[PDB]
């Protein structure tokens, strides 16, 4: 019962995946120290891609053709995915990815973990319109998740006669010029609000950056899909505070199964580990792919996977499960303003999880 | 009434997309001989984006930004069609794709007339390993159309116990030494079939090229979801002969409509035009656009949108409509076989069309 | 004697290398109406690669792998000229390359008609700064030319106490928002000259667009190493006029060689093909491609190759040589000043033709 | 006196960087106790870029713009070095490149310490023809070095009547199924030499791969210009041994200056840092950088820049000079082959360091 962790210790999104990672180590420990899977302790191994779509597919080659590897849990940025999902479906293999994503997508390989754009986007364009404005302007880093995110956004935004303004991407490694001309092109643009698609290091980097072209009084507030514990961390209060972020969950979220959560991850993580949504969404599939093989009593991939989409698990957002019909997960959709003291501060919550819908088509979209 | 024209005239898929102007152009002559549209004359432009991405966007961003285009009909490539979805998106224009294409898209500006992977490689997938074995090998032109057609073909393989023997990829833009490294590989292999994803000039090569290298005596059949009367036109016909391909229409199909669009393709189309299914469905798109602009009586994108999902159209393949809930169409699927004497000898057709299901899910396909 | 000619016919630089293509033929034309070349006549074959580094490398692939050629003259772009370059050193053909460019290669097989940046940037950048201002600001296309082309100009700038204020760049093929949001920061960027690097088609965009930011009065000029009567040809006179060029020749220049030249483009060329420095220099390197085979008496590459390092021509522009230390020419170097007429008014020239220098070491150079 | 340090830790080529790296620290150590540079003690500062060149930028854009650092030792791999040119020259900072490259650069901002072609390949392709035949076949990581390197390569070959078989490229993060199709095309070839260019952890792999393709006897040697202990010291003794490599250093070589310089690496590398040419060439570099700033007494650009040309080093490789001409050095130039025990032995040294010659016209170059 072995398992391959594709989370990056280096590079622009080093700080959020460390927080997947240990999630999902967390979730390990857990099923281990409950006398394991069948009385064999499970054992993961990780390497570490750096956030290059290349490496990841070298090291998912690597667990897979060299240690005999049938179970990740990992990659982050969409293209990273995909550079992997060739792999996994080459060699039968599952592998579980615990983030959001703009969609248009299926392998028979891959759990969906995070939400799809009908899960977080169609809910946040609606609070975002009903609430501060119909004028938005997008800001993303250039690679296929900012892009494709911004399109589905886009149809959102004209669904419900609200205006898209300016469209404007940043490198995922950029330089203080990149992010001083688009800040300014953000700035004159005069929107109600700042869609984010900007991710790892540049998140903090462009929040400050904005924060500080507006200086003193009224500046629109920094909605994303990304930005969690993890970016948050790297901001001033007053940077981070008043922004923007739909997740299936945050730390500070009421409940004993968020709270027991917590209290565990503080007592097993790495000071350097913050607790995210994300490390959420690995710590559940971790469970669930260890629950399936208990239940098959087996770690092949087909009897697991039998199993799969018949156990629901009571994740610390809420009740979870992964719909056999496409392979993404009903989630808990929340949508947190950030304190003063930079507390994500749950504003809405979806009254029951949302099943997913990858081929978001709008029109026959629930309106929020 | 004025229609924007995107096909090109030089560049690696010509011969296939002046086919498709061509058969745009015919439907235009017919909506205007029949007293146009409103008394009024539809009036067509077009550009030569000589099949490069950023060219179509320049070409499609001149003929609405310009020339105040609000309809288009055309692109070949995905990639081309994907560089120009964000301008008809952002100027709420309409543009019929003609082609077929791997999915997991959809834009609510564009008009897929071609088929999605559950319309031609699903029933083609079935026909291969059911009539000629399971043991395939996969060679495209590198870019996004045949990664994706491969990767739902992988699946299709998977379901049906066939097998994946290699996946080879050559440039848009081929050496003969690429040419000749890929056949090998292909020869070498020892499989079945042949599934080509192979655009444009390099369809005729790499098929003379396979024929070449196999000499006298059984050689696999080359199955193609693209290679139309427009390439098998520049080869040999041993070369061409006993080749397979899976579309919704061929020159030579039975029938009063097949007939009636080709001998009127003979008095209109230029020599260096040939009748291709694709050339079909750029014919029935245009002829619908027109219809729904007389239903609504006027070139709205709005007006002529409303009806664009209900008007049913007897194009010369067989009744056609516009899936409103994806913006696919429900076409036919028949399943050629070249002559000794390079006609499409059909030998198997969908007992009524297929509608469209652009997120293609295996599992959930119908088994043919 | 057989030539090839590499010369787009569509595309970004059609325009130019249309003007180009007919300096070649011409040249042609005069070997041949002369007895040809020991009683047979030079044939040419020509190809529209429409601009693209790959449809480049296929046709001269094509010409020399199939209609065995071994003698080329064409290429504009650099990315186009080195995708070219392999297949010429593989087949030992030569390729004649008449155009500027950025430095910094060589090639055994390839005759540099066109300046390197000594012969045109450095003497330019002494002019601009003793005449304009320090202040710069540089716009291009976003390809290796422009900035390889920029990292020196940079170098000479501050060899001369000038200053580069902005280095900007945009796609060859781009949207008027590219072209908006690049000129808007030339116009906040305060210079007193623009440095364009911008080539084909934008580059008319590019100047009308400056012009127009800038309405009435004062407005720094544009300065570049490309910008031909091609390109001028489609702006408008006041957009044209005061624009600085260094090129080796200009249709309007004083002298019985350039009015030979003129008088004879003028009964040749095509109404859609100008009369340029690049049609000067294609000329004068297929005259001397001719020449050194008479020479020689034969059409074979190295007995051709021994006798064009000893031919000097009395090109159009003056007395033209070949050096065969880096088989670059030594050329002439004039900065001409745009007519309010739109005609080239040479302002400046040097005083004898300037050696190649292609590894450019600023310091090492000759002070203008 | 602060000093960047641009050297990966992770990623494709971290195993070299982190010998280079340390060869560098010790030349500070030393500088350092030595009374430091005017009585302040020389700081350094390190980032991981992992081998991306877009890290490099931000991390050379980071030092510089917010560390103040005008000094930097590092980059590795061409297209690194040139994304941090631009940087380098815009703040006017100085890089000292320790590292082997293709040539046909010039930056005022950049001290290249390792050879230009000249400086190896010229040597090299004469030993390995003299030596062990004509016919060779080139295998390359697939990026502008490799490419750059073998077109000079296939020059010199073709200069001494040698044969140039097959160029081969793989991806710098290759798989399996990449190395095992070019291993196969590489036996196939039949050539008497394998010139590699493959480098960072696909070096090893690569060699291991040939070796046990040919198994029992004869097999070509495999010569290269960047394979050093760092590499070696992860191959079989069997596949390393015989295996050739030009260099200006080896940890081996006779000498007192070699044997001061190793015996000194040993008391402070730590043990996953060997001790190869590259760290021998970050030491010198590193020295003549303190040394110059001694002299000029100030740690100004302009300042060490004069003392920089003046200042002859006792490299561990033998007397090394900086050329001002075009800022590279006169180097030592070695042969060695790799013992049955892994241990370079030096075969063939040039009479005296060559001077360096970036760009490179094979007909004018010494005839080894």
């Amino acid at each position: 019962p072995l398992i391959g962790l594709l989370f990056s210790e280096t590079g622009v999104t080093a700080d959020i995946e460390r927080s997947q990672r240990y999630g999902a180590l967390l979730a390990v420990e857990q099923l281990n120290r409950e006398g394991g899977v069948g009385g064999r302790p499970i054992e993961t191994l990780s390497q570490d891609p750096g956030g290059d779509p290349d490496r990841y597919r070298l090291c998912a080659e690597d667990f897979i053709r060299n240690r005999g590897v049938r179970f990740l849990v990992g990659c982050y940025m969409s293209h990273t995915r995909k550079a992997v999902m060739p792999v996994v479906e080459r060699a039968d293999a599952l592998l579980c990815y615990p983030n959001p994503y703009e969609g248009f997508e299926y392998s028979p390989n891959i759990v969906y973990g995070g939400p799809a754009p009908n899960q977080n986007s169609a809910p946040l364009a609606a609070y975002l319109i009903r609430h501060y404005g119909e004028r938005v302007v997008f800001i993303g880093s250039d690679y296929i998740y900012p892009r494709e995110s911004n399109h589905v956004m886009r149809h959102l935004y004209r669904q419900h006669g609200g205006t898209v303004l300016e469209e404007i991407y940043i490198p995922l490694y950029p330089s203080d010029d990149d992010l001083q001309r688009a800040v300014e092109r953000i700035y004159q643009a005069r929107a109600d609000v700042v869609f984010s698609t900007v991710v790892g290091t540049g998140t903090a980097e462009l929040y400050r950056a904005i924060a500080r072209r507006y200086g003193d009084g009224r500046r629109p507030p920094i909605a994303s899909l990304t930005t969690s514990e993890a970016e948050v961390a790297k901001m001033e209060s007053d940077v981070a505070e008043g922004q923007v972020v739909v997740a299936p969950y945050f730390s500070s979220i009421d409940t004993p199964a968020s709270r027991a959560f917590v209290q565990a991850c503080h007592g097993f993580f790495p000071e350097n580990a913050t607790i995210t949504a994300w490390a959420e969404a690995a710590y559940w599939q971790t469970l669930l792919l260890g629950r399936a093989a208990q239940a098959a009593g087996n770690w092949r991939v087909e009897d697991v996977q039998r199993h799969l989409y018949d156990i629901d698990i009571d994740a610390p957002q809420g009740p979870v499960r992964v719909e056999r019909q496409n392979n993404h997960s009903r989630l808990s959709s929340r949508i947190a303003e950030i304190d003063a003291r930079g507390v994500f501060q749950v504003r809405w919550q979806s009254p029951e999880p949302i099943r997913p819908d990858p081929y978001v088509v709008v029109h026959n979209l629930d309106d929020w």
